């Protein structure tokens, strides 16, 4: 599809067995998701954004759903305001900038 | 033009006549860039992101060239980790998202 951006391009994802609203973010170098379980080990990483850093926890080969599109990535899991999809992610399903 | 996103999408803008780097964010509502002078009255805001919020100097009816595209709009000036052309402006040049 194409997305204008009047709005925020939320969209809704499947990840684990949950669906949810997250933001197509091209500005985010990494996919990261409010605190959530998801099964497998993790390793600690810190992130930083408009504001500073927080501390996420990082689970690599983890499928998502997005938009029907099955993508498959590393994601981090931590107190973030909004469920990001980074590029890490975008990539995958062929999503491009325009104009 | 199309751009991919396997790289940081960044591109060269024009603001007061000299040449900066920005990165086009559709997770991003407004645009910011690192400290810098620009003429004019500013009016206060706070913005926040994934580390938390941060005060800005905002700036009205500025002209910015992104990509040989003239824009003009707000913009707002403050201690971001990156210039940022959010959505106010990449409206302004006709950008979309497309998967
Ligand atoms: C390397 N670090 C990154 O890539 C990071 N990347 C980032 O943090 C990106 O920033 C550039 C950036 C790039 C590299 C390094 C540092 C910063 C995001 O796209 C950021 O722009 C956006 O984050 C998502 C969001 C949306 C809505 C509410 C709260 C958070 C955000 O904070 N939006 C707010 C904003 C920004 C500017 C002006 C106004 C407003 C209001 C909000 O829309 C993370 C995600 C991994």
């Amino acid at each position: 599809p194409q997305i204008t951006l009047w709005q925020r391009p939320l969209v809704t994802i499947k990840i684990g067995g949950q669906l949810k609203e997250a933001l197509l973010d091209t500005g985010a170098d990494d996919t990261v998701l409010e605190e959530m379980s998801l099964p497998g080990r993790w390793k600690p990483k810190m992130i930083g954004g408009i504001g500073g850093f927080i501390k996420v926890r990082q689970y690599d080969q983890i499928l998502i759903e997005i938009c029907g599109h099955k993508a498959i990535g590393t994601v981090l899991v931590g107190p973030t305001p909004v469920n990001i999809i980074g590029r890490n992610l975008l990539t995958q399903i062929g999503c491009t900038l325009n104009f």
